[PDB]
């Protein structure tokens, strides 16, 4: 346990780094199709995952959100009650990804773990949400504020 949230951090530390890294040598806009940022949002969901009790999985710690940031209001209303997303856990990626696009991800990552009794419900005394380690990851969060991506497109439009 104490060893699988460093596995999880070490793995998310080098996908942050990794991304910001291959995203400032590329120089376009991201999209879905970026390897680089599947990735990312993989082992991003493996942190929330991990530590979880025994179902919204790790859709409702972010459910909670817009409760703590009213500003993640928009793109929560977006996620869910869609026809297409069925799943709560297609719901949590889908909302990862909107709020990838706002660079609000460390932002309503901190504001979760500023909030351990909240967060309490979901998590295990142990996750990695509730422990340090994901003190780390919401902090590094904040290098993803300077990539620029794009996740709404397939039809035309020119």
């Amino acid at each position: 346990m104490a060893n699988e949230r460093m596995n999880l951090m070490n793995m998310a530390k080098l996908s942050i780094k990794g991304l910001i890294e291959s995203a400032l040598n590329l120089g376009r806009t991201l999209d879905s199709d970026y390897a680089p940022l599947q990735q990312f949002f993989v082992v991003m969901e493996h942190c929330l995952k991990h530590g979880l009790k025994a179902n919204k999985s790790f859709w409702g710690p972010l459910e909670l959100v817009e409760k703590l940031v009213p500003e993640a209001a928009e793109i929560t209303a977006s996620v869910k009650d869609l026809p297409g997303l069925k799943t709560p856990v297609g719901r949590g990626r889908a909302w990862l990804r909107l709020a990838l696009m706002q660079k609000k991800l460390s932002e309503y990552m901190k504001a979760l773990i500023n909030k351990k009794e909240l967060l309490s419900e979901f998590y295990e005394v142990n996750a990695l949400m509730m422990e340090e380690e994901g003190a780390i990851i919401a902090g590094l969060l904040v290098g993803l504020n300077v990539i620029d991506a794009n996740f709404c497109m397939k039809g035309e439009d020119l």
